This record gives structure tokens, sequence and C-alpha cells, in this order.
């Protein structure tokens, strides 16, 4: 209704589990708030150059701007932060990419990134972190890290089922918990905010299934379920049990003797994938001390949020960390950083995150060659020390480029 | 009843907020399970040598062994993992130290470390991490880290208020949540485990008060409240608001203009303590990228657990990280690592954690000189590269000592 759908261009189609991508697909993009106005132009220019170079003119993307966050209120009116048509258009065109969003405070509105993932049921948050050679790192051996995070997006404490201290509602659930449930373990029942943490079997088995399938399809060495189940037995503990169960029941998992770890034989390479588990807090230490020991990671919402943020900081990739939200009907690729309002419009921040999320998009669409050209450009720009301010500060001998220019460095290294 | 209270020795007394420590105080200790049988002998020998050297014979500790975990079932019978008298004796003698505990699986028993902290209301988990010069680290600059963690011990998802998927109980609370509360946001209400997360005002203001007071008493530069309140508004968000509020209301906090950060003037040094906040997941990145920016840390149960584990791994201190649990009536000092059953009895693990927790104990008792001798011994053993297997693997030029011998290295560097 305020989106202009492209005259040339054809919708991607879902023909039962498989995307059928036209040569001129319409891809919806949300520019983003803040520095989105800087990074999104740079991504449109490098994805274009990459599909121009890979398919020699045969394919072209028809970008269609859709609206969410702050820009959605300048186009549809001050009150609408998430238009209902954005959810239909992402549903309909199947794959979309987006910049960073601003959620307002003061108006009772919940975190718009999380609202997109729950409203479209994009239950997989997929976060790949690997080291790009030559990026400044705080650790000794960033190159030992190469992990793929499968974070459950639809449940956990992150669902935002909670009530305010001294509200009638909070009072009412605390009364129910103490009188009807007999909970004698709330230290201070007065002035007490209450959060609900759900974990279901359908919720963990659809995420863990997507994680093992990723490991078979890409011959990864292992799947680690990380959880905090020694303390949260019936949610985090339930997640680890349901994940091991699904590996035995659907993938023919077998004990590496005495257990608890399982072997899954890859039906294609013949190799064995170890299914193992480690407690979340010891895991946060393990990724620093022994990163080469881990590979595909499956976890719940909150843990996945922390794991991905920590891992991305150790490889120097806070501003180049890619991400996707995948459900059964559509996928939403995204810049994983914030809107950084100070720098907005100055053309200086790293467009690295949204560009590498675009390579994940291209790859997901089957346009592997275009996708490969973007990570070739990336490795080359970085190695050329021809870099944006956030990497140049920490580097000796770098050439400082604006955000737009780093886009052009990616195209020149293609 | 099976504890033998020492014939010589006198009880520490609480004379309203202040400990009055005798020259021969009786200190209860729980040996611990696993490697506790190795590390606890080493701590008793170095604390002894340190109070022998500091006060030239005038003071002596009268150790009284009390029982919890696996050793409690060999002494009181197979069923009793936490004797009710252990809670009276810690209550009564005011300060205790303990080794690592085994919680059993299969018998419905909750994590005994957490049960001690809740049963005695030891609401402060205090975790100091600093770098000891010359220890192997995975990061470039471990010396930039010097933080003190104030972790809330009595509330959060850690209280273990939860029910099993498909239990009558879980069914009943999900029915209450969907019908009486109108929650339309549980993705999968069937086969769904439910955890409760409480956060109260009394719970966060008593922990944050202990954190600011620590910063005034030790002239630390800042207090950072780390929370995940952009998503959990009424618990994590409540914690950050109640912490800022208590800094304005009880410490005369003032805006560093426009806010949200506050200044507290130290009533003794005249210096200003900045009270600030950072979101938990960005914090996990910040401690790696800019550790020198942070100092005293206040957080809820789970976040504090992760923060302390991550920070201890970056300074190479997973096996020498000290910890205390402080309430108003007693304090429980502890080895923060696990029981490591493989190595138990082999006299080879690092006694570093329980020894440095003993220095915190000594310090808490007012025996500052004895406490100072132990960290002098520690710095010296490490610098001498006269070290236990866990540090020696990673070091070039080290001398490998057994667990007992490293105790003696600490005494020889005193």
């Amino acid at each position: 209704s305020k989106v202009v759908v492209p005259a040339q261009g054809k919708k991607i189609t879902l023909q039962n589990g498989k995307l059928n991508v036209p040569e001129n697909p319409i891809i919806p993009y949300i520019e983003g708030d803040g520095i989105g106005v800087d990074v999104t132009p740079a991504m449109l220019k490098v994805v274009d150059a990459a599909v121009e170079k890979a398919y020699k003119g045969e394919r072209k993307i028809s970008w269609m701007e859709i609206y969410t966050g702050e820009k959605s209120t300048q186009v549809y009116g001050q009150d609408v932060w998430l238009p209902a048509e954005t959810l239909d258009l992402i549903r309909e065109y199947r794959v979309a990419i987006k910049g960073p969003l601003t959620t307002p405070v003061g108006g009772g509105i919940r975190e718009l990134n999380v609202a997109l993932r729950q409203e479209l049921d994009l239950y997989i948050c997929l976060r790949p972190v690997r080291y790009y050679q030559g990026t400044p790192s705080p650790v000794k051996h960033p190159e030992l890290t190469d992990m793929v995070i499968f974070r459950e997006n639809s449940e956990d404490i992150y669902a935002g089922i909670e009530w305010k201290a001294d509200s009638a509602d909070a009072e009412k659930v605390i009364k129910f918990l103490r009188e009807e449930m007999g909970v004698k373990k709330i230290r201070f029942p007065e002035h007490c905010g209450i959060g609900i943490k759900p974990c279901s079997e359908e919720g963990t088995k659809r995420l863990v299934r997507a994680a093992i399938e990723y490991a078979i399809a890409n011959d990864r060495d292992s799947v680690t379920l990380v959880h905090k189940g020694n303390i949260m037995k019936f949610t985090e503990g339930a997640f680890k049990d349901w994940g091991y169960q699904l590996a035995r029941e659907e993938f023919g998992g077998e004990l590496i003797d005495g257990g608890p770890w399982l072997k899954v034989k890859n039906p294609n390479t013949g190799k064995e994938i170890v299914i193992k588990d480690v407690i979340a807090d010891a895991f946060l230490q393990q990724i620093l001390l022994r990163p080469a020991e881990y590979d595909v990671i499956a976890c719940m919402n909150l843990n996945g949020d922390y794991i991905s943020d920590a891992l991305a900081a150790q490889v120097g990739g806070i501003g180049i960390a890619p991400g996707a939200n995948i459900g059964d009907e559509c996928a939403l690729f995204e810049a994983t950083h914030g809107t950084a309002p100070k720098y907005a419009g100055q053309d200086k921040v790293n467009p690295g995150s949204i560009i590498l999320s675009a390579e994940m998009m291209l790859r997901h669409m089957g346009w592997t060659e275009a996708a490969d050209l973007i990570v070739k450009g990336m490795e080359g720009a970085i190695n050329a020390k021809t870099v944006t301010y956030d990497f140049e500060r920490l580097m000796d001998g770098a050439k400082l480029l604006k955000c737009s220019e780093f886009g052009d460095a990616i195209i020149e290294n293609m």
C-alpha cells in the first residue's frame, strides 16, 4: 500500500520444501534505522556487482523496499512501527534482508527484531562465525574458531511473558504460585517482577533437527547442545534430553561407549558426527580455551544470544557478523549489530555484517557463485588492509575507507 | 553429632554487623568431593603457614570438619546429602570454607552449592578476577582485567521453580497462564516445561547496596549493572532501574549530564564512582575488547554465573578463581571449580582456587596480613614457573609440581 512492487521481477516460490528462484526474483529489503541508511546502500551495490559478475547479466535482483521501525512511522504515520503488510510481504516473497532496527521506549513496544522472528515463526537463528584472516582480534588464536550457531528463536524467557512488580497481574500469578502451586521458594513475594520461561519438545526437536541436518549437509564434525540443565532441569535439561533423543530416534545415533555422547553417520560422506553436550557456563570458557573442539552449536534463545555475541567478539567480527532467521515458509537475513545513531549518515561504519548476511541470502537462494564472489571480495579487502575505521584503529598499516568505499573494495577484490 | 568441635578454639561472634574474631577461632571446613580430598589439605597447610608467619604464633585456626555431599553420606548414611546441622554450624560459627561438591542425579536432588546459598541466605556471590602475572592466557592482554563480580544469589531462574513437560503441575500452570492470564505467546503449550524467573526490589537493592559499598570501601572506579532488560523488562530491567534508584536515593547519585549514568562521590577519597549499565550480551563482548573500562560488576544470578566463568577463562584462572557467598549472618568461601573425579586422589590438580578463597576468608575475618602473605606466595610460585600440570602444559620452561608441592611453593614464596 505504500510499497511499490517492481514492474520487472518475479516472486520466489516454495514448491514444497524447495525454493524455486526466478532469474529476476523480487527481494524485499528493510533499509533499517540509524546506520542502516549507510550500510544498506553498500550491500545493494555489492550484491548487484556479485550477481552481475557471476551470471554475466542473466540474473538480476529486483529490490523492493518494505518498512519497519522508525522509517515505518515516517511513511505510515507516527504510531505504526511494524505494519501488518511487512509480515505478509516477507511471507509472500519468501526471502528478505534487513538493516538494524530501533525499538522505541515509552510506548510499551517489545523489541522489533524479536517480534519479526516470532510473528513469522522464523524458529532458527543461524549465526556462522569464522575468522577472516587479517582482522584484529583480542585473542591469540582467532583462526581456531569456526562455528555455526543454531539458536532457537521462538521460545525461552525471550518470548516476553512477564509481569511488573506490584501489578495486579504479577500479584495474581504470585498468589497462584504460592497458594495453588505451593511454591515456597520466591525469597521476596512483594515488589516482585515475574518472567516465564517455556521449553517444549516440538520447539527443541525442530531446532535440533535443523542443526544435525546442517551438519550432514556440510559434513561438519559435531553438534554440541549447550544448555544450563544442571540448574534448569525442566527447560534447559529438557532441551538436552529431547536433542539426544531426536538424534537417536531420527538419525540413528549410537553411544560412544558408556555415553552420553552419540555418533551419527553422515549418510553421504560416511563420516561420524559426534552429538555431545556441555553446560553453558563451562562452554563460555571452552570457546576461549579449546575452540577447535567445537563446530555446530544448538542452543536455546538466551544462550544462543550470548554465545554468538561472545564468539563474534573473539574473532574481531562484532561489525561483520552475519545472521539469518529461518522458518519453514520464509527467511529473514539481517545485520546483527545495532543502529549506532551517532554515526548515522556519516558513511563510516562497517557494512560487513549486512553484506555477509547477503552472502547467506544468495547462498540460501542457490546463487552460490554470487555468494562466493562476496566472501572472496571480503577476504581480499581485509587482507589488503583497505578498511573501515573500526578495523583501522586497531591495525597498523591500514588504509581508511568510508563505508561506501569498503563496498567498492569488496567489488575490486571479487 | 558426628562433628567433633575442637577443644581449644573459640567461636567468632557477630556483635551487630561486626565480626569479633578470637585469636584461636574455630573455622568449619567442608573437605569437598572429588579433588577436594587433594586441594583442601593443601589449603589447610598454606593458611596455617600464613597465620603462623603473620602473627608469629599468637593466632591459630582451629579447623572443624563439617559434612556435605558425597562425604556426608559416608558419615551420616546413604540418604543425607545435606545434614541440617551443617546449616546450623555455618550459621553459628559465622565463617566457613568448602571444597567442590557432587550433586547426585537420579534422586530428585537440586544442586547442593545452590542449596547452601539459598538455605543460609548468602545473597552475595562475590567473585574477584584479576590477572596473576605470568599465568598462561588465551588473550593478548589479560593484565587489563581486574574486576569484582557481585552476583545476586537468592532469586532469578536459578531458584529452581519449575515443572516438567506433561506433568499435572506444568499442565496446571500452563492452563492458568493461557485461560486466567490470557498468555497467547507460548508457541507449544503441549509437552512444555515451565521455569519461573523472579526479581524483587528487596533482592536487587540489597545486592546493589553491597556492590556500591564495596566500591566506596576500596575506592574502585565504577559499578556496572549488567542486565538483559531490553528483552526482560520486568525482571532484568527492574534490576537496572532499582539499582540506579538505590544509587540516587541512598548514595546521592547524580546525572553525568542527560544521563543515564550517575556519579557517587566516595565519602572517604572524594573521588567519583560512575554507576553505569550495559546490556549483558554486549557486555560479554566488552570484557574482551575493552576490559579496562570495567571494574565492579553487579548482576543477577544467571548472568553473574556466566560473566564470572567467561572472565576467569580470559585471565587463565579457571582453576585459581576464588569465590565467596556472603549473607548478613554468615559467609561461605569456596573452590569455584568442579570435583574432577578422574584426577581425585592423584595429588595433581591446582589448589589455587580454594587457597585464594581462603585469602578472601582471612581478609573478611580482618586477618589482612596472613591474607597478604598468601597472595604474595601465589604471585611468587607462578612467577617462579613452579607450577601444577594445568599451567605447565601451556607454559614453556615450567617445573611441574604435584598439588601438595604447589602448596609448599606458595609457603616458600611467602
